C-alpha cells in the first residue's frame, strides 16, 4: 500500500528507521548543489509522539559531518515544520513505507521561498521505475528534470 502523510490511512510509525537520500530536487537548484545547505543525506527518521527526529550528514571538501533536526507536527495533519536555514514546512505526498519516501518541502528565508523535493529509499539506491515516478511528481510541482539531482553515487561517507 502507498500513502500520503496528509491522507486518512497514513501510518506515521511505518516511516520510522533507516533511510537514504536518493534524489533531491528544487526550483532553486543552488540549494542542493555541491555546497548548498539543503544537500542533506538522510540517515534515519525517529518517529515520536508529535515530532520526527531527522538525522542527516552533510559533505564539505569530502568530509562528512552529522546533523539532527526535530520536525514538529503543525496544525495540518501530515505536515511538519522545522527551523533550518529559515523556516520550513513539509509533507510526504507519497511513500510505500518499505522502499521509498517522497517529501515536498517549502522553505522561507529572508522574505523569500523555494520548493525542495526529496526521494529517500530504505536501501542506498532505488529502481529506475521509482526514480521516474519521482520525476513525474516533481513535474506536478513545476520542477524541471534539469533541477533534479540523483545523489545515489554520493550518499555514503
Ligand atoms: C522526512 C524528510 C523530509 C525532507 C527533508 C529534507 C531537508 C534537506 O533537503
Amino acid at each position: 500500500e502507498e500513502a500520503s502523510s496528509t491522507g486518512r490511512n497514513f501510518n506515521v510509525e511505518k516511516i520510522n528507521g533507516e533511510w537514504h537520500t536518493i534524489i533531491l530536487a528544487s526550483d532553486k537548484r543552488e540549494k542542493i548543489e555541491d555546497n548548498g545547505n539543503f544537500r542533506l543525506f538522510l540517515e534515519q527518521i525517529h518517529v515520536l509522539e508529535k515530532s520526527l527526529v531527522l538525522k542527516f550528514h552533510t559533505v564539505r571538501d569530502e568530509e562528512c559531518s552529522e546533523l539532527s533536526m526535530v520536525a514538529d507536527k503543525t496544525e495540518k495533519a501530515g505536515e511538519y515544520s522545522v527551523t533550518y536555514d529559515g523556516f520550513n514546512t513539509f509533507t510526504i505526498p507519497k511513500t510505500d513505507y518499505d522502499n521509498f519516501l517522497m517529501a515536498h518541502l517549502i522553505n522561507e528565508k529572508d522574505g523569500e521561498t523555494f520548493q525542495l523535493m526529496g526521494l529517500y529509499g530504505r536501501e542506498p539506491d532505488l529502481s529506475s521505475d521509482i526514480k521516474e515516478r519521482f520525476a513525474q511528481l516533481c513535474e506536478e510541482h513545476g520542477i524541471l528534470r534539469e533541477n533534479i539531482i540523483d545523489l545515489s553515487n554520493a550518499n555514503r561517507c
